C-alpha cells in the first residue's frame, strides 16, 4: 500500500470508540463531547425546498452547483457577511471537505508545502495527503491566547505554495478579526501564497466584529464554507469554494468536472437554509453562546485553571492535570460511570503535527442542551477528581 | 504584484473536447436551434419513485454524519444486490459507501499507489479517471486497444509493467467502447494481477446494462486483489445522488479506504436512505433498464449502417457506440455540426473520442454516441448527423 496510508496512524478520538461501545454494553450512558456533530433540527425549509422541487430525474447538475444554489451563497455573503460575490466566484463542492481538497490540488504539487498553523483541524491532514502535499506546522500557544506568531515568514521556502486555517477556529475557538486577517492576507501575497480561510462556523461568533477572508479583497484569498455547522446539515455534503480568482476557479472545474457534480437534492434544500432570515442565525448564535458559556463556569467552579474562552465555534480546548489526557479519556469509558454515566472527549494530541504537543489537553465540543452539557462536564470533573486520587 | 504559481497537475490539464463544444452549442441554441444531445452519458430515464419515497418515510430530524463507511442498512443493500443479481457472496464489512463511483475510485488510487507510482489504463477509457489520478498524483499508464481487435487485452499488456506500476485499472462494460469483458478474460486479468502483485480496480457502474453474452463480475473470482467499483448513477437514472462504493474482500485495504473515507466524514445522508430502496428493486426494473438501451443501441446502429457508415462498435454493454467518421478531425465536425450546420432547424451533439485516449494522435476521427434519449428521437438525431455529415465534404 501507499506510503501516504502506512503512515497514518488512526485518530486518538477514532480508537477511544472500542472503549466507548464496550461502556454502552455494561448499560452505561455516554455524553458524547468528542465530535462536532451538532444536535439541532435541520431547519423544515430544507426538506420543504426538496419535496416541492422533486425532479423526475436526479441528474447530474452542473459541475459547479446548480445555478440558484451558486446565487444563494452569493446573496449570503453580501446579506450576512457584507462581501460583495458573484456567482461566478461560488464552486458548489461536497461539502467544505472537498473544496479543501480542490484548493490543495489546484495551488500545490505532490510534494510541495502548504503551512497551517497549529493546532489544527485534523481532516485537513488527509486532504493534503490524498493530494500528496506536505503540511507544515506553525504552532501556536495557549498562553500566547494561540495568535498568529512572529515567526511565520521563517517557515517559507521554494515548496511553499500556501497557508490554510479556520475563522472561527476549530479547536480553539479564536477569531482572527480585520486587521490579523489583513496582515495574514499581505504576507500572502508578499510571498505569492494561497491563503485559504475555512469559514465554517462563521455566524456562530461570540466576542469581536467577524470579519470574512472576502471583505479584504485580494487574489490570493479562498473562502472554504459550508451548510454542515451553520444549519446543522452535515450529511447533506453540501460546501463551496469561493474566490474572486477567475483563473483559480477555472483550474478548480477541471476537478469538479471529473467528479461530475455535488449531491442534487442537497443543493435544491441548501438554497432554503442560505434564505434564512436573521431570526434563525441569532437563535443559533446565542443557543451556543449560552452552551459554551455553561461549560465555562463549570469548569472554572471545579478548579480547572487553564482553558480557553473562545470567541467563535462551539469548541473549548482545556489542560487538563494529567500526564497523559488520552489516558485519562480511555479510562473514563473502561474504569469509570457516575450514576451509570460518563463523559467522552476528545484528545487534543491528533489536532497537533508537531510530536509531543498536546498530550495534556483536550477538547469539548458543546453539541448537547445546556442542562446536559452542564451535567455532563460534572461527571467529568468527578471522574478527574477521581483519576488523580 | 506576484503571478499565480498553480499545480503543474492543472496547468498541464487541457480542457475536455467535450466541454470545448458548450459555447459553440450555446451560441446555437441563441440562434434558434433544437440541439439533440448524444454527447454525455446522462440517462434520460425517470428515477424510480422508491427513491423518493424511502427519504420522505425516513425523514431524519437531524441531517447528521453518517458512519464513514456508510449507513448499515446500505451497506447490506449493496451486498444483498451482489449476491440476487451478481450472484457474488459480499459481506456488508466488504461494501465502503462513497461519493458516488468517482470518489471510490480516488481512494483506490490513493490507498494502492504513491505520487509518482503508476496505474496501467486499457485505452480508450473514461476520461474522468485521469482527473482522480491527477488529485492522487499517480500517473496513468494506457494501454492501446484497437477497434479492429474488437478492443480486446492486448498481448503486450505485461510488457508495460514496471517498478512504479502499482495496479491496473478499466470499466467492465466499457465507456466508451462498449465492450464487455467475459469470465475467461477476467481470470486472466486477475491472474496478471497477482503474478505481478497489482491491485484490479474493475469499474461495473454499467452492470446491468448487457446485451450480449453473461456477465460475470471481477469478485465472482475471489481474489484479494480485486476492487470492484459500483454505483447508482446509470443503473437507476440517480446520477445526482452521488452515492456508490468501493467493494473488495482485502480487508487491509478496505481498512486504509476507510481512513480517507473519515477524513470527509461521511456521504451524503438522504441519497443513501433513497439509494437503500433503489437496490432492493425487482427483477422487472432491471429487464425494462436493459432492454429499453438495447433498443435504443439497435436502433442507432441500423441508422449507421443505413447511412454507409462502416467502421463503428456493436457494443455488448453499457449505451455508448463508438465510430470512425470519414473525416479528418473529429472534433473539428463536431464543432461544425454546432456552428454551421442545422437540418430543420435542429442539430446533433456527439462527443470526439480524442479526449479518450491518453496516447497523442489516437482517436482524432472517432466519435462516441450516447444513447440517452427515447429511441424515435434518437433515430431523429443520428438522421440529423448523418445529413451533417454528407454536407460536411462539400
Amino acid at each position: 500500500f501507499s506510503d501516504r496510508v502506512l503512515l497514518t496512524e488512526e485518530s486518538p478520538i477514532r480508537k477511544l470508540v472500542p472503549f466507548a461501545e464496550m461502556a454502552k454494553k455494561r448499560g452505561v450512558r455516554i455524553h458524547h463531547l468528542n465530535i462536532g456533530q451538532p444536535d439541532l433540527k435541520t431547519p423544515e425549509v430544507f426538506f420543504e425546498r426538496i419535496y416541492e422541487n422533486k425532479p423526475e430525474v436526479v441528474y447530474y447538475s452542473h459541475s459547479a452547483g446548480i445555478w440558484e444554489l451558486r446565487e444563494a451563497f452569493a446573496s449570503y455573503y453580501k446579506r450576512r457577511q457584507r462581501v460583495d460575490v458573484k456567482p461566478e466566484n461560488v464552486l458548489v463542492t461536497n461539502g467544505g471537505s472537498e473544496a479543501i481538497l480542490f484548493s490543495f490540488a489546484v495551488i500545490a504539487n505532490p510534494g510541495d508545502e502548504i503551512l497551517v498553523l497549529e493546532p489544527f483541524y485534523a481532516n485537513y491532514n488527509a486532504f493534503a495527503k490524498i493530494a500528496g502535499v506536505k503540511l507544515i506546522p506553525v504552532t501556536r500557544r495557549m498562553e500566547e491566547g494561540f495568535a498568529i506568531p512572529q515567526n511565520l515568514e521563517s517557515f517559507i521556502n521554494e515548496r511553499t505554495k500556501g497557508i490554510v486555517l479556520s475563522n472561527p477556529c476549530n479547536p480553539t475557538g479564536v477569531v482572527y478579526g480585520k486587521d490579523e486577517m489583513r496582515y495574514l492576507v499581505e504576507i500572502a501575497e508578499r510571498h505569492g501564497l494561497f491563503l485559504i480561510v475555512d469559514e465554517v462556523y462563521s455566524e456562530i461568533v461570540f466576542r469581536g466584529e467577524f470579519a470574512s477572508a472576502l471583505s479584504i479583497e485580494s487574489d490570493k484569498v479562498v473562502v472554504i464554507d459550508s451548510v454542515s455547522k451553520k444549519f446543522s446539515a452535515c450529511g447533506a455534503r453540501v460546501g463551496c469554494l469561493i474566490t474572486r480568482n477567475e483563473e483559480l476557479i477555472s483550474h478548480a472545474m477541471k476537478l469538479a468536472q471529473g467528479r461530475l457534480a455535488p449531491p442534487l437534492l442537497e443543493q435544491i434544500g441548501s438554497v432554503g437554509l442560505l434564505n434564512l432570515d436573521d431570526s434563525f442565525f441569532d437563535f443559533v448564535r446565542e443557543t451556543y453562546r449560552e452552551r459554551v458559556e455553561t461549560v465555562l463556569k463549570k469548569l472554572e467552579e471545579h478548579g480547572l485553571k487553564r482553558f480557553t474562552k473562545p470567541s467563535g465555534a462551539f469548541y473549548i480546548t482545556a489542560e487538563l492535570p494529567v500526564e497523559d489526557a488520552e489516558e485519562f479519556a480511555r479510562w473514563m469509558l473502561t474504569d469509570f460511570n457516575m450514576d451509570g454515566e460518563t463523559t467522552m472527549v476528545a484528545p487534543l494530541r491528533g489536532f497537533y503535527l508537531t510530536p509531543g504537543l498536546g498530550k495534556k489537553e483536550i477538547r469539548i465540543a458543546c453539541v448537547l442542551e445546556k442542562d446536559l452539557l452542564s451535567r455532563a462536564i460534572d461527571v467529568l470533573m468527578e471522574g478527574l477528581k477521581m483519576f488523580c486520587s
